[PDB]
């Protein structure tokens, strides 16, 4: 029942993915995605599954076991970044493991409410969500599951390898369930990045991230334009519809060379209309912009203008 894409296709993957159940990466590092446990290490650390990076040959940039495990599978416990999610599809890159690379691959789940310890792995809590499958040597798998959205939400992911081998990297998207203003485009309130002019350093999904990030490597990046008129955009899907809009957050951290000239901001409900004019933007810095609007939205735009780097956006509001 698992359902497979071709890399030609990542596009209509994404579609799926993206704009159609609204995922994201839960278990990734970069929302503060965590490794609780592991059966086994030997070779490259479980911990390589859930970075930001792509692969790298030169150690391994992966997840790799010792031979011959007498277990029927190795296995690693993955607490999300999020606090809640359904799912709906991931990726499996076996990366430079050829041969090597896990054979064989099943992913389950858990719910639970108090981090009242580390989880372990014969938890009876344990449900299924994706079932066994095979994988190929050093490349990517892009799944979606049949049947769509996981009914439950989880917070807790364990990844089975059979029997032993290497995985370079472990992404799965799920829908956030969010947990008074709010930071409405937030990742952790269920705000994803759907649509963008370009991404040539980073990507949209870094605007909604945790944190001022560390370098430039975390945030959204554009390519150099030369074409009188430019801009690059980036359109995020809010956690909810608001009703007001308090303040919004543009945040050029690391961007001291590469910032914007200039940003706008719009919003609309799904017809753009401006909540941010034509703003200059310095380096390395929070641009705070307060609208303090009752205005019903469901998207924003953020345009930078011509090109440029922006680490964060924040729509306060409820």
């Amino acid at each position: 029942h698992m359902k497979f894409f071709s890399l030609a296709d990542e596009a209509e993957f994404k579609s799926i993915i993206i704009s159609k159940n609204k995922a994201v990466d839960v278990i990734g590092s970069k929302l503060g995605g965590q490794v609780v446990s592991f059966s086994d290490e030997w070779f490259a650390s479980a911990e390589n599954l859930i970075q930001p990076t792509a692969p790298i040959r030169d150690w391994y940039d992966g997840w790799e076991t010792r031979r011959h495990n007498e277990m029927e599978y190795d296995w690693v416990i993955i607490k999300m970044g999020v606090a809640a999610a359904h799912i709906i599809g991931g990726e499996i890159d076996t990366a430079f493991f050829n041969g090597n690379h896990a054979p064989f691959v099943s992913i389950e789940a858990l719910y639970d409410e108090g981090e009242e310890g580390n989880i372990v792995e014969d938890d009876s809590r344990w449900v299924e969500i994706v079932e066994k499958f095979e994988c190929g040597p050093s490349q990517r798998h892009l799944f979606v599951r049949g049947n769509g959205l996981t009914k439950e939400r989880f917070t807790h992911i364990k990844l089975k390898m059979y029997p032993d081998g290497g995985i370079a990297r472990f992404r799965l998207y799920g829908r956030v369930v969010p947990p008074h203003i709010i930071d409405l485009a937030y990742v952790c309130n269920g705000a994803v990045a759907l649509k963008y002019s370009d991404q040539h350093f980073g990507s949209v999904d870094n605007l909604l991230l945790p944190g001022r990030g560390h370098d430039m490597s975390d945030g959204w990046e554009t390519k150099r334009s030369r074409q009188p008129g430019h801009t690059d955009w980036a359109v995020i899907q809010l956690g909810r519809e608001s009703s007001f809009i308090e303040k919004i957050i543009v945040d050029t951290a690391h961007f001291r060379g590469n910032f914007p000239q200039f940003i706008t901001v719009e919003g609309c409900l799904k017809t753009w209309v401006e909540l941010v004019g034509k703003s200059k933007t310095g380096p390395d810095k929070e641009h705070v912009y307060e609208i303090r609007k009752s205005i019903r939205v469901s998207h924003v735009k953020l345009t930078i203008i011509p090109d440029g780097g922006v680490k964060r956006i924040r729509v306060w509001g409820y």
